């Protein structure tokens, strides 16, 4: 063929139909401008929020946060919870690991007192209780800690967990689209993950990069999240942030990094300057600066969201 102009129109149609038959996000161009939804649960890391393209987690979708032991998964999830609550939303936690430490959760901004916690007796029950809560249309965000831990009733008394997820997720997936409840599934390191991989609209890969140090010992860790699946925005985008031991995700920390990576914060050797005055000498001070000077911190957050979306 020798075509050229009529191609960008035929393709356009193709896409358009693919879009309508299988839903928005069925095909995209990695370079495409992300759609901008109304509601979205911020993750608490401006970087991860943009890597997600929509500023936060989508609603009414199943999210999957997988990765190895102590990567930041539960942290990231607990944050998405602390934000859903901040907006006056109610959350639930389906515990099948019995490892949730509220003291920490509270420090992140979680209204632990109002947190609906469940601890099922079988993997089926877990999803059932999940579904039932979901359908009430009262929940905003539901976190199910560990897919690996939802053992079927049978085993508790041959690919059972696989079938279990499949069915469970088939049913649950519809109720979510109609309730606007986003559900997060934590995954270790794949059992029933085989299907979750497909039902999931967003799939994040969290891994621990470096053990953040500063003179003394490791006061935190540098986490790297990679969205390997994103049906709401072009996928394959990654982000890095710091989780300080006991503190969680350093918000300001992202403000700085994301700040300089957008020309909003100058770096003149150890010094972090922001449109005139100085923030501090050394990322930590800069960090500390923003944490006690919330006002400006918010200013920087606002300006990056104004510069991208
Ligand atoms: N109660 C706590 N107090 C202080 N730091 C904590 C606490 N819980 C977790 N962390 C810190 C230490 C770890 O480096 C980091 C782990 O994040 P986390 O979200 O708990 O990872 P994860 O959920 O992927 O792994 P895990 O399998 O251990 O549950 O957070």
């Amino acid at each position: 063929m020798t075509q050229t102009p009529d191609r960008e129109k035929a393709l356009e149609l193709a896409v358009a139909q693919i879009e309508k038959s299988y839903g928005k996000g069925s095909v995209m161009r990695l370079g495409d401008e992300a759609r901008q939804p109304i509601s979205v649960i911020p993750t608490g890391s401006i970087a991860l929020d943009v890597a997600l393209g929509i500023g936060g987690l989508p609603r009414g979708r199943v999210i999957e946060i997988y990765g190895p032991e102590s990567s930041g998964k539960t942290t990231v999830a607990l944050h998405a919870v602390a934000n859903a609550q901040a907006a006056g939303g109610v959350a639930a936690f389906i515990d099948a690991e019995h490892a949730l430490d509220p003291d920490y959760a509270k420090k992140l901004g979680v209204d632990t007192d109002s947190l609906l916690v469940s601890q099922p007796d079988t993997g089926e029950q877990a999803l059932e209780i999940a579904d039932m809560l979901i359908r009430s249309g009262a929940l905003d965000i539901v976190v199910i800690d560990s897919v690996a831990a939802l053992v079927p009733r049978a085993e508790l008394e041959v690919g059972l967990q696989a079938r279990l997820m499949s069915q469970a997720l088939r049913k649950m997936t519809g109720a979510l689209n109609n309730s606007g409840t986003t559900a997060i599934f934590i995954n270790q390191l794949t059992t029933g993950g085989k299907a979750l991989k497909f039902y999931a609209s967003v799939r994040m890969d969290v891994r621990r990069v470096e053990t953040l140090k500063d003179g003394t010992n490791a006061v935190g860790n540098r986490t790297r999240v990679k969205v390997v699946k994103n049906k709401c925005l072009a996928p394959f985008k990654q982000a890095e942030f710091d989780i300080l031991y006991g503190k969680g995700i350093s918000r300001e920390g992202s403000l700085i990094d994301m700040g300089v990576d957008q020309g909003l914060i100058r770096k003149s050797g150890a010094w972090f300057t922001y449109e005139g005055e100085q923030l501090g000498q050394g990322k930590e001070n800069a960090r500390n600066f923003l944490v006690e000077n919330a006002d400006v911190a918010d200013e920087i957050e606002k300006k990056i969201k104004e510069k991208l979306g």
